[PDB]
């Protein structure tokens, strides 16, 4: 609605990737979180979402855009673990702090 969506994604990432509340809560002054759990919940999103490329593990970011210039580079970033893998990719794209706070908002709070 999309709200509703979204806190169960973070209910379901947080139970797979073992992420603390604290360690996702960075993400409010819109710095993207770098704990290796953290780092998990992040690809654990994109998996739950579908937006992983079945052939390669590129994040398929516009893909992500449509569920809501740099998208092509972003999304062929590719490394030999997935959470790194979805870090890289957040990093690479959401450059900017408001950006990363209104995904933050959407999953973390009430
Ligand atoms: C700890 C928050 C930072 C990570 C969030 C920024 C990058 C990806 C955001 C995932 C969006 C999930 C919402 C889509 C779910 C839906 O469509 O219902």
């Amino acid at each position: 609605r999309y709200k509703k969506p979204a806190k169960m994604l973070h209910e379901i990432c947080i139970a797979e990737s073992g992420a603390s509340e604290e360690q996702l809560r960075t993400c409010l002054d819109g710095t993207v979180p770098t704990a290796p759990a953290a780092k998990c919940y992040i690809h654990c999103l994109f998996d739950k979402i579908d937006v992983v490329d079945e052939a390669t593990g590129r994040i398929l970011l516009d893909r992500l855009l449509y569920i809501i210039h740099l998208t092509r580079e972003c999304s062929h970033i590719v490394t030999p673990d997935k959470c790194e893998t979805a870090y890289e990719t957040v990093k690479c794209y959401f450059n900017a702090h408001d950006e990363v706070i209104k995904f933050c908002h959407l999953l973390v709070l009430e």
